[PDB]
């Protein structure tokens, strides 16, 4: 047993759930309650823009509401979010404080690891950054031959790729005058291949985004990098004006031979997937200039204050956390569906998938303890309104339940057509989830397929195919506009969800302990694929498949 | 009940699972015999590359794969499929026959529907695209005022977007001497806001691509481009050297405005989904080249006659929708990852989680029965690398079983650096699959973190976090190189599959009503958006959304 599943609130919750859930019907829940959106909904005003989280489409009453609050409490939810804010080592397998709130620390208020205040060296590197982004967006840092930047490419993977790709593409209209970006992650050699076709070494600048500067496919990819324009320039002295660090390793900065005063630090208590607020943001800085950069951050430091000072009850990131833990350790539902209704917004699912399933993919308890329970849901989404064509069919009438977060901003970047597009954009917004809770009962099918003429044979083959039981559970999340400030609330909100939720179950939200066995077979694998030898030392299957590589390699297709 | 739980060999199937399914532990399953390699993967030789679909790392032995067989048998896979490759109206929701077959049937032996062979008909439209090809690509076709064509834009949604869109991802490399290729698919008016920005009329040529023509996406967006095109042409005579049309509905396209000779047909026995063999796949042959196009149409008729003529037993696509019946109706596996190590296949995931749940997340049987069971599963996934360090962390420790399928070429487009990347890419691969196999003991992590030098402290507090549990069952799919010809069978083995999940669950595989719910629900909110009155009609919910929309979208910021 393990701590959620030993806690009362826990243990009542779950029975309430096994008695009482079959009576939770969404289309009931909202006919016996005019109030219920009143009550099952957060307009939070930002005083940059609302962002409305409505989770009245949700299968709980006030009473399942009220005892997943008092779990929350239970479980410590309002103490640990404290530790992680004052800088305690929370990131207890690795002893490191979890500081990404620091980084967007606004109000410059004392924050403290080991008695000595992080925020100097937080807006030091933040200046740093700063001074770098007019040099460069000026045109007044030169390349090689003496001509401005025109292109910046990011090299990094997870947690130094992500973040500064999903928000450089989410925050795109705000990138005038900003060099192009371009992110390249995968070891796949196809990725910096055709990148750096695309480019001149005259006017490129790479930045080689590693927290440990050790990551195989980075350094990799950043060696090829300056083996490709090294080629052109043909002066090793010509790398420091083309090749930029975002690291905490400086030895390791330093023997790839890049120039100490181009190295962008950050901090051991900065995670990865927690990182693009830290100097790993500079692409993002580059893009769309600093001062959209510091709203980013704002917006995010509005969502942490928000999450400090409000009571858990109507505390957005712990409420969906806690929808999150109804529909995981109660409904056993094992997904959680992002579908953001906007294209900017079209790598947000991809982030999170990271940002949740790294952080809450988790099996031990910070007492050692294996769990007994499910952990972190499976991420996954595609932008509205795309899916409603694609796999909304299984959404809608599969076998599955299915959490979806339905998001959208009120204003549009593009209002073209005097708004005719994003006005058929949210109206398929809210049907959707109208339709979600709603379904489509037997006697409203039955009455369609006798006014399309159909025979009473044929009618009554095709009428449960056309009932929806609905009942399916949403958030709607509403936003003014998706500004560097929203965008940057919105990131915020969810990793505070991730948060509550790692919390609640007792794990370590901040490790990533799993990565570490792929990593080490992988090293032995690569030297034996080199040359002619048969390669016995695996499984049958890891050597079958190393045979098959060895045989088709020298294949004339 | 249903027709697969009514099913004896299907109790028998499940009865088996209860009592054995916890004594196989994949680890020791290899140890046991060196063979296991070698009955369980299918090496197929297409003459024009080779595909391995290595089985062997699943949680099955020869005594569940003959059961699993035997159920196919039982529930008329063999007769199913040959009803589909006959012209049967095996679609009998929407008396449809099935034949997304036809469109690759290079043999040209004769497929009847309605005693009238499709073949002539396919051909026909083949050679037109083939002779459009030929006319733009050797800047034959000339723009409005003179010019050759430069840019392609595919409009289109859902079945009418994903497979162009993914294939000419995939297909990257072919397409020198291509005109650039751009898919518009959303309604949210950045998507063709931001195409139309970077294009010129003079020398951009649209695609219309929808089998109804009356899609509100589709058709809305195309009328954006005609307006944007006629701002500047100001001739609607223009319109026919700039617009053509892929659909089944000639009268739809007549009142677009499209010429008749600038439309390329298909039928209704093509499902969306299954349409990218089709009319619908002129943006794949207009990049890379109809010959191209033809070898991708070879390489899908290469697996549609291995899935024809092979025993189930050695049958790839069958033995694929087993291992996952398996994995979702014994040991109830809510998704399956397709993880394919290749850049260029980056929306190969996003394609088959349309195929796969659109065509599976049903819930009514043929008999008309609600199913007591579990149908398709989630599909989801991120190429490889970049999956390692972004989810494969909850894959690996997290509290959920997920069935993933590692895909790759044995052979790279992009050989850089004396093939250094690939060399990398490979041994991750391979490594991942081993490591999720075998997983490390209590005992193992005890040793490497002994030898690491931890305290006996540290070392109890750090061990748990570092043991993997393994036991994680994957396909592993290798091929010689992606061509045109193997990304077609590939395609079409995972067609295939989904078609066999389908005949056991005895769902239909081919139509969508939940998709055609879908396209009814939007036109009811629409209206009531315009203005500033106060919405009451809808649940709170919908209403609360509404009134935010209009409270907001006159702010500025
Ligand atoms: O924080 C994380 O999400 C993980 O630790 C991981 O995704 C990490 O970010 C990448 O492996 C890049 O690591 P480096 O920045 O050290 O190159
Ligand atoms: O076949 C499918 O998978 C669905 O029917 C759906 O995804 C369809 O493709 C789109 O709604 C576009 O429809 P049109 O091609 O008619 O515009």
């Amino acid at each position: 047993m393990a701590a959620l599943t030993r806690n009362p609130q826990f243990q009542k919750l779950l029975e309430w759930h096994r008695a009482n859930s079959a009576n939770l019907k969404l289309r009931e829940l909202f006919e016996a309650d005019p109030e219920r959106f009143n009550n099952f909904s957060l307009n939070l005003n930002t005083n940059h823009g609302h962002i409305l989280v409505d989770y009245s489409k949700n299968l709980v009453s006030k009473e399942v509401m009220q005892m997943l609050v008092e779990l929350a409490k239970s479980r410590g939810v309002e103490a640990a979010r404290d530790n992680m804010f004052s800088g305690s080592k929370i990131n207890y397998t690795e002893d490191r404080a979890v500081l990404h709130v620091a980084l967007r620390n606004r109000s410059n208020t004392p924050i403290k690891v080991d008695g000595k205040d992080v925020m100097p060296e937080v807006n030091r590197v933040l200046d740093k950054m700063k001074s770098f982004c007019q040099r460069v967006r000026s045109g007044d840092w030169k390349g090689y031959t003496g001509k401005s930047i025109t292109d910046i490419i990011n090299i990094g993977i997870g947690g130094s790729d992500l973040g500064p790709l999903m928000v450089t593409e989410a925050l795109k209209p705000y990138s005038k005058g900003g060099p192009r970006v371009w992110f390249v992650s995968n070891i796949d050699g196809t990725h910096i291949a055709k990148t750096l076709a695309s480019l001149s070494p005259e006017t490129s600048l790479f930045i080689i985004a590693s927290k440990t500067f050790t990551t195989q496919e980075t350094i990799t990819n950043a060696e090829t990098a300056k083996e490709w324009f090294l080629e052109a320039a043909k002066d090793p002295s010509a790398v420091a004006k083309h090749f930029v660090a975002l690291s905490t390793n400086t030895a390791k900065v330093k023997e790839f031979g890049i120039d100490p005063q181009n190295m962008f630090e950050f901090w051991d208590w900065v995670g990865g997937r927690y990182s693009l607020w830290s100097a790993i943001g500079l692409s993002i800085a580059l893009h769309v200039g600093f001062d959209h950069f510091e709203q980013l951050l704002s917006g995010a430091h509005w969502m942490d204050q928000h999450f400090l000072k409000t009571p858990l009850e109507k505390n957005a990131p712990v409420l969906l956390a806690l929808l999150g833990i109804w529909y995981i350790n109660c409904y056993g539902c094992e997904t959680h569906a992002l579908l953001p209704y906007d294209q900017y917004m079209h790598r947000f699912a991809a982030y999170f998938q990271q940002g949740d399933m790294e952080s809450n993919g988790k099996y031990i308890t910070k007492s050692g303890a294996r769990v007994d329970h499910q952990t972190g849901p499976i991420v996954w989404g595609e932008p509205g309104t795309n899916g409603q064509h694609a796999f909304y069919q299984l959404i809608h009438q599969g076998t599955k339940m299915i959490p979806c977060d339905f998001l959208i901003p009120v204003q549009t970047q593009h209002p073209i057509r005097k708004g005719l597009h994003h006005k058929i954009l949210l109206a398929n917004f809210l049907a959707q989830t109208e339709a979600l809770m709603k379904g489509k009962l037997p006697e409203e099918a039955r009455k369609e397929l006798q006014a399309a003429g159909k025979s009473p044979e044929d009618l009554e083959k095709l009428l449960p195919h056309k009932v929806f039981e609905g009942n399916r559970p949403t958030n709607s999340i509403v936003f003014t506009k998706l500004t560097p400030f929203i965008l940057g609330a919105l990131i915020a909100m969810y990793e505070h969800k991730i948060f509550v939720q790692g919390i609640m179950w007792d794990i370590n939200s901040f490790d990533q302990w799993g990565v570490e066995l792929g990593k080490q077979l992988a090293k032995k694998i690569e030297p034996e694929l080199e040359g002619s030898s048969a390669v016995t030392s695996h499984d049958s299957s890891t050597n079958g498949l190393i045979s098959f590589i060895k045989q088709q390699r020298d294949t004339k297709l």
